[PDB]
RNA sequence: UUUGGAGAGUUUGAUCCUGGCUCAGGACGAACGCUGGCGGCGUGCUUAACACAUGCAAGUCGAACGGAAAGGCCCUUUCGGGGG
């Protein structure tokens, strides 16, 4: 099970002697819900050929998110071409807060609480791109200790860790009452 | 030693960027239109500090005083009234 977007349809015209030679794109994000995020800018002369490229090409790029439970590690600025975004994390319960295009990306990677903002470059592609730059740009704390040889505990604050230890406990609930 | 930010359209054959314009929300000592069962609590010259009829809006003390017009009591009487 995936689940798929489709947020972005313009009308595109390569232009010839005889006249206009249309055809169509689409911006397609994928996403298990759990982390998982891809993304596709696929086009042809017909919408699901393009959804499809969209589909297929997210399926392929995928990246993987530094998640908590349902909400992100720290604040971050992210740069594209021009989209900037400066997300920053929520407190349960407070709902996948974004626009349209951050909206999509976020509740399709599995997000449910969280906060956004476009400050430039309007355009979904460039926002889409500045949103996984950040995504990009986290960190889990657990690479933090790796790369600076301290441990968690002088590394992170103890807030951080109760949402660590209540989320596992939630998670292995959910799957002992599933399986076991 | 913790809490809380959403965007869409628009220049172009088509694109991206800068950049402006417009819209959705909320607030009123409010007014206009259509409609108009009730109750509770609140609220009403933002304009001309323009003019003003009319009536009430700061009086009180006889245990401060001299006194005695109406009130009251008695002496009375013609009941005219007259004295305390």
């Amino acid at each position: 099970n995936y689940i798929e977007r489709v947020v972005s349809i313009n009308r595109v015209s390569k232009v010839v002697k005889g006249g206009r030679r249309f055809s169509f794109t689409a911006l397609v994000i994928v996403g298990d819900g759990k982390g998982m995020v891809g993304v596709g800018y696929g086009k042809a002369k017909e919408v699901p050929a393009a959804i499809a490229k969209g589909v297929e090409e997210a399926r392929k790029n995928f990246f993987r998110v530094p998640l908590i439970g349902s909400t992100i590690t720290h604040p971050v600025q992210g740069e594209a071409a021009a989209g900037v975004v400066m997300l920053r994390p929520a407190s349960p319960g407070t709902g996948v807060i974004a626009g349209g295009a951050a909206r999509a990306v976020l509740e399709c990677a599995g997000v449910h609480d969280i906060l956004a903002k476009s400050l430039g470059s309007d355009n979904a592609i460039n926002v889409v791109h500045a949103t996984v730059a950040a995504l990009k740009l986290l960190q889990r704390p657990e690479e933090v200790a790796a790369r600076r040889g301290l441990p968690i505990e002088d590394v992170a604050p103890a807030g951080m860790l109760k949402a660590r230890r209540e989320s596992e406990a939630l998670a292995a609930a959910a799957a002992r009452e599933g399986s076991a």
